[PDB]
């Protein structure tokens, strides 16, 4: 029968061999590196897996995150290659495995997680819904050519300006109140920066990072605090950009760009969703930025079989900022909520959308204004899949 | 030599043969429909032209639309149809055309103004910018099948419910304020419902319309009040033996939080733009931010519409906005018509900052505008 | 059993029959356009079928053309509609019609023939061979929107403008020396202007009509002389071009507009081949230009079953731009071809290829090159289809 | 501030890294094969750098080709690998870098220059202008495999038959008076010829190789005296095509296939376009082989100032195949040119084109005939990209 | 001078060399996999060439199946790796090759031999017809997962399995009285699931084999004896699909999961043919099986050049499942079959069809049914290619 299990460095062939039933064998070259960004998660506590007898026959590992909400920093569970073997089929193997991962993350102090699903049944059932999105845009590399900013100083960035990139991203992001962004650690970021094909470009207020590796010129970030800037980093862009007519580039749908460049970008555009759900809900509040200049003192009631510790009744209490997360003995007319209500409301989903969705219950709709103004903002988004 | 002129029911063939330079002929069916809905235009001033000597040479239609803009309707003129003959190039003819198509909007009382654009240059030199989407999602049809809602009563619906659907949509929008979605005329409502090509449906809170489209189906329109209501009208959609599902809808629908299976990552995503004519009455119009408070001046510079330029306040406070005239000194928001139509339509301060749109006054209070004219992000359902 | 007729006014019901099968029926209005066409080929002795008893089992059509070579308008018979049966497969149908289509085509005076194959074999066993080429290019809208030439006044073109279109045409291609070109009855000029289709425009010293039947933009033909001009002329098709990023464009690959446009042409371009024969040999080189300074004295072994009173050694005198072909008295060594190497070499293809390809043998390799200059020149082409 | 500079052995790694930025990374096999060929370069003053400090920033090397003209061989400087390390857009990097490959190439004593141009603009400022074509055919394998000649001898061929490739060419390009051509190094066509992928077949007149590396068979040369052979080779690359449809070519535009093959080449095909410039052009002339029986003496006034030698007004005396340029102290009107008009002519653009595209102007149009007689046969193409 | 041989280990590169010419370079992956392969061919003497003096130009290899017929193995040489030297075109190496082949297979008791032709033209001259077929159809995953059967339990299956798959396969097509699945030996089984490339599971009363090779899921066979058998398969088939909208299955037309999902395959389908061919008819006939309760007595006379030991009059008698060929000296008029005819009648064609095609000819009609009965059942087919 079925046991949850820490991974060891030697089992990562078994991961590797179930992984493989459904998704084929990595080729020697992709197989060597898998291998090798392994061993970190193992030996970190963040790797787990299901045993069937003595046969591994699920894994899922967690990266130690970090995510903007609001312009704050939030430790977040980044689940990933969630792998279940086909013959043990509906035996609630996932769920196991699952439920493990979320109080391995739990007890590290992340009050908050998210994935890109494969699937979105089994992760409704464990708490998670849909909390935001990565956008994908493609441009014409002549017109990142004419956008100009000649003047401003671009040089070739490294492993050694690190710290500076963390700043800018952190200066622009803190002032935007950015939220669903990743933080990744400086010291994983560097590695980023020292990748042969990776090429970072650093101008005084930004920068730019863009890789050619699928043929296709495609952009992962990119960083501007002025008009000139961004117009001398995208101008290397489309300067690097060879004779290839078009450019992707990972950005918010808010992005400047697009109010600056002379064709629109095209209508083909690639859009993904990915999930969230809180562990430890009065943390995330904790962490959370809220809107400036938002009030709001507000009850609500929370079903969570998954993690009964944040189910219960509550006092939302926010004002200057920051928030607060209370056990309350109110009788009212209150709001109704669960494991996704919860996650989606944090993720600043409207309440019309989720009242049409079931997703929450009752109490006034005075408070709906409230939670609406307190937990807006810009739409969450990130960069990166994983 | 060239002039502004209003368009006659007789020059309206002239006004297909420019059309055709760009666009190639009309289908003997889609000609006898485009000079059906030409003459309504015609008749109510909304279409302009160009010519040069006794030969027209550019027209270009005014929709007159209402656009919502947070849970309130706003008149808007929606600009259609601009064409201009080809050996007319560098002489400036759009330009003058579009000149005449803002003052007719302005002298019909339209605060605002909005269309899709060909090329982006023409129209930012005359002052308009992007302000929202429209987007499209792909959905498989066995998904939406399994939503159910089979308990709910939905009958077949058609013209003489308009009313009723007008009432559906007037309260799904209110309650969610949201921004840059058409109300169209109930005469065109009329005519929507009418058509055997379009199937609707009708619940005691909400409804649909769709159609076929190569071979899939498209959604024009889905309200629904409530749960059940939403996976009853999403599984009619579905029902059948048409694989795939195409729907105009915003990225937070509801949809997305009911569907076991995501839509397509591939997904059409088109921008329109906007320009404020007369900036008072369009803040007088708009809905904003419940909960939010402002209090600042701004510059606006506007060659292309002096009586907007200048110094003003805005005041916002308990969900109404008000723009007054401003003789007060020292640093402020400076914006031209660019800049002042994208804020209007919540883009937020940084990004039009780092695109020039926008420059000067105190860093600080940004955060007020962005909050007061927050909200759901604005898009439509509509191509025109 | 089968024999060669004119085809009358009522029999063309039954040719419409027979086209249907091989194409499928046309719509309803396309009939109403080709019956009206057909009649004028029925009533000048331009179309041809095969009868077997009393059914119409194929058709063909004879155009009166004229085709430019070295500067000069040549009379010549454009075959097109090339119809058969189904049913009558492999009965001789096909070669029957043909000789009786280029027997009507010397009787009414033409020397030249030439064709769009569907397959080659049957052409060329009666003669025809490869003469030159119709050239499809595909450029940027925005490239042609850009050319300037912004004070030239360029206006509307319709029917009225038949005249000065072929006028403006004539000088051009006499002073280019051109070849390859189709010269329509300006009756024909006429109706292509006047369709609701086609967009001609006119100036001073050029024109250029275009149409949108395709999805795409298309240039059927642009002339220019002057600098500005061009410019002008492709600025107005950029300005028609709508959202169409392309912009294709029947012409020369000597064109000027590859020397004008700031990006290259398209490298997927079309390239169509279409085929020659000459009926009367001494007239069809004493219609000819000749090329500039070129001079030759040399004899000809003309063996040519199809047409044998083209048979026969001949001397061909060449200068100043002129040729004549007289019979010649002379014995020895001496480049003898046929029917298909004949129409080759008037229509300028090199000795060598000739003689590789097998078309031309003997003679003094010496007296090779005295014949290359006197036929060359610009490369033959066309801008139609027929 | 930047230098023009030699590159060095040392400093082929830092090429490397400024190639990866516009093109991508260098897969471990190609890249030793680029420092390979690499070092030929540097170690006869063929492989020009721009530095920046002490980091290479844009480099180019210059192949030491000869290229045909009329029948005879003109030794031609090939611009290749032109790289500009994205930063420095909009800084001149470029234009610095060209300058001192034209210096280069004309201290050398090639009187010519070639290259395929990545954007026109550029090169058009530095006085290059489209010369000639690259194109490519299809065809369909079967039409191919029963083209006969049974009984004509073919070999594999290899390395050791370099010399015996080069003598049969040489033979064809002189008979033919052949444009536009490339003349390789015997080494490098030994290179080409010992390549495992690269397949080599040689005739008692002939030759023919080809290769599958794209999925696709590709006839890269084919080269045939008579008409049995050109049928052999032909049908040696039938049977290579298994089951294939089609086969691709690059062949002249005039290749005698085209009289031979059953289906006429499929209607979508390739044309590329190369530039060419003089950098000596009295040189230039006097290696030129000249159209037979033509005969010319005209005036010409050149501007060039980037080439500042070669300007003023000289003398064109052309006579029995061959050409002299004199300086000459005559008065009067004159064909003025700039380096775009000269090179285009001398790649036998027609007048009326260049006239019509102002990369000429003024002159009696008297020399305007003599002189396309001068410069005219057979259209310039080459076989090669590079 | 041309000569037949056998492959030695030491000519395994010149094979290689030779295939290229054909199929472009092996990867080198593959390239080390196919020379493993060889050698089994090579020490068996299974591995047939043809030389010129001493060079290899061409060369096929010979499987060791068996054949399902009825229910019953028969012995036969599958035909795979015919290559023929590009160059040695229209000299008829094929012809001589194969011909070494069917002697070598007739030599080491194999009376029948099948192949997956390339052409048609050159198999059907030595003696093949198409006598079966190999099936793909795509079903949804979602529907293979949701066929129940969970009950049933099912492992992954290794080598070890080898012996027992031929087991369950074995009793299921003597059941149903199969023709023309493959019969591999254990060891080429046990190989096939020993790769970690294919995965394979097994349960009390059959088995399933699938893999990712080509992006796609792919079942190679399934085999399930009761219902719940093959819906736990086909479960396990579906589970494995990872979130793939569609997988794909070869099988036959009259397999059972037609009967069970709910969606029919998709409309669109591969259907592939496989030739046939008599060695030894008499043999070939003793190993058959023949429909139950069927019985024939008859003549029959046969015509094949290729193979002369199996021409003359026969007598056919079937009776009891059981057939047997014995030679005849009667006269009178009889069915008259080539060896295409005689292996299209074995395998299972009607003879209404083989007398349209005039594969066979004379006979009393009446007969005819005898005939058509006794070779009836199931139409043949088969899941492997090679
Ligand atoms: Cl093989």
């Amino acid at each position: 029968d079925l046991r949850l299990v820490d991974i060891t460095e030697t089992q990562l062939d078994d991961v590797l061999r179930v992984r493989a039933r459904s998704f084929g064998l990595l080729a020697a070259g992709a197989r060597e590196d898998w291998v090798r960004d392994a061993v970190e998660f193992v030996h970190d506590g963040r790797f787990l897996g299901v045993v069937s007898g003595d046969e591994v026959v699920a894994a899922a590992r967690i990266w130690d995150f970090q995510q903007w909400w609001g312009g704050r920093r939030v430790p977040m569970a980044g689940i990933a290659g969630v792998v279940v073997a086909p013959e043990y089929r509906g035996r609630g193997v996932g769920s196991l495995l699952m439920r493990g991962v979320l109080e391995r993350s739990r007890d590290k102090g992340m009050p908050i997680s998210a994935l890109y699903p494969a699937t979105t049944v089994i992760y409704r059932h464990l708490g998670y819904e849909f909390g935001g999105h990565r956008y994908r845009f493609s441009f014409q590399a002549a017109d990142l050519r004419s956008l100009g900013g000649r003047e401003v100083a671009v040089r070739r960035a490294g492993a050694k300006d690190a710290a500076r990139f963390l700043e800018l991203v952190g200066t622009a992001h803190e002032a935007s109140r950015a939220s669903g962004l990743l933080v990744w650690p400086e010291s994983k970021i560097a590695e980023w920066l020292e990748d042969e094909e990776n090429f970072a470009y650093l101008a005084e207020d930004g920068f730019v990072v863009y890789n050619w590796s699928d043929g296709d010129l495609q952009v992962d970030e990119l960083v501007a605090h002025s008009e000139a800037t961004a117009r001398a980093l995208w101008a290397t862009v489309g300067s690097g950009a060879s004779i290839a007519r078009t450019v992707h580039a990972y950005l918010s749908p808010n992005d400047p760009v697009h109010l600056l460049v002379e064709h629109e970008a095209d209508k083909q555009a690639h859009v993904q969703r990915w999930m969230l759900r809180l562990l430890d809900a009065p943390a995330a509040i904790a962490a959370r930025g809220f809107a400036p200049g938002a009030a709001a003192e507000v009850d609500l009631l929370i079903d969570d079989p998954g993690v009964p510790a944040q189910s219960g009744r509550w006092h939302l209490s926010v004002a200057d900022g920051t928030g607060e997360l209370t056990p309350s003995d109110r009788s009212g007319d209150v709001l109704q909520l669960g494991s996704r209500g919860l996650a989606a409301l944090y993720a600043g989903t409207p309440l019309a959308a989720l009242r049409t969705a079931g997703l929450v219950t009752g109490g006034p709709v005075a408070s709906d204004r409230l939670l609406d103004t307190a937990f807006g903002g810009a739409a969450p988004y990130m960069l990166d899949y994983f």
